[PDB]
């Protein structure tokens, strides 16, 4: 099966998922000097006051916090989007060391980790239909750098122990994802894909310019998770990130100059 190890990692994915070599794959390097400022872009509208988290899950590839998306509770609008996108889950990618871990890079700089808040376009009625459309998903990407602690993240950090191995889940209610946002919502955007299989080209990427800060201790706890299931030989969950892919015929746009 696919993974992030030497025998099943990203350069192998194309054998089972040939869209891996497609024309609008993610992530990409953001070259800040060739990004085009687009004054037509609207500000992002993040409406997460009525967010309802449900559960946190180790799926063997990351951990996901899941939200109730049966209603327009937590939604993303504005920016380069037309329409309303509902939050369904968030997850992270991170490294074995602080100098790597993000999926996107900025002028080839890697960050320690990357947060993805995944939303789907409610005109398609359910997530499974949305991933089959070119405008079906919008993923908000936020970089993490190591420095001070992020108080808003600690609640997540403290449950990881209970979902250490693949397939484990825990109740996770009343978590407010507003606690994970930077001060500024300035962004870059481009059309891209899921960065894990099935690698579908259905995502409008919105990558925030301002990183959030987390402490070494916090990121350290991420690295204690396991890719394996219980009773299996221990494989630490680290470096679950996909390299930058060719930009090909795409323009990255910026909401700021
Ligand atoms: N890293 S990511 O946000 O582009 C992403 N990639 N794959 C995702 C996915 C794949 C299968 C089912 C559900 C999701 Cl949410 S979400
Ligand atoms: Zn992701």
């Amino acid at each position: 099966h696919w993974g992030y190890g030497k025998h099943n990692g990203p350069e192998h994915w194309h054998k089972d998922f040939p869209i891996a070599k497609g024309e609008r794959q993610s992530p990409v390097d953001i070259d800040t000097h060739t990004a085009k400022y687009d004054p037509s872009l609207k500000p992002l509208s993040v409406s997460y006051d009525q967010a309802t988290s449900l559960r946190i899950l180790n799926n063997g590839h990351a951990f996901n916090v899941e939200f109730d998306d049966s209603q327009d509770k937590a939604v993303l609008k504005g920016g380069p989007l037309d329409g309303t996108y509902r939050l369904i889950q968030f997850h992270f990618h991170w490294g074995s060391l602080d100098g790597q871990g993000s999926e996107h890079t900025v002028d080839k700089k890697k960050y320690a980790a990357e947060l993805h808040l995944v939303h789907w376009n409610t005109k398609y009625g359910d997530f499974g239909k949305a991933v089959q459309q070119p405008d079906g998903l919008a993923v908000l990407g936020i970089f993490l750098k190591v420095g001070s602690a992020k108080p808003g993240l600690q609640k997540v950090v403290d449950v990881l122990d209970s979902i250490k191995t693949k397939g484990k889940s825990a109740d996770f209610t009343n978590f407010d994802p507003r606690g994970l946002l930077p001060e500024s919502l300035d962004y870059w955007t481009y059309p891209g894909s899921l960065t894990t299989p099935p690698l579908l080209e259905c995502v409008t990427w919105i990558v925030l310019k301002e990183p959030i800060s987390v402490s070494s201790e916090q990121v350290l706890k991420f690295r204690k998770l396991n890719f394996n299931g219980e009773g299996e030989p221990e494989e630490l969950m680290v470096d679950n990130w996909r390299p930058a892919q060719p930009l090909k015929n795409r323009q990255i746009k910026a909401s700021f100059k």
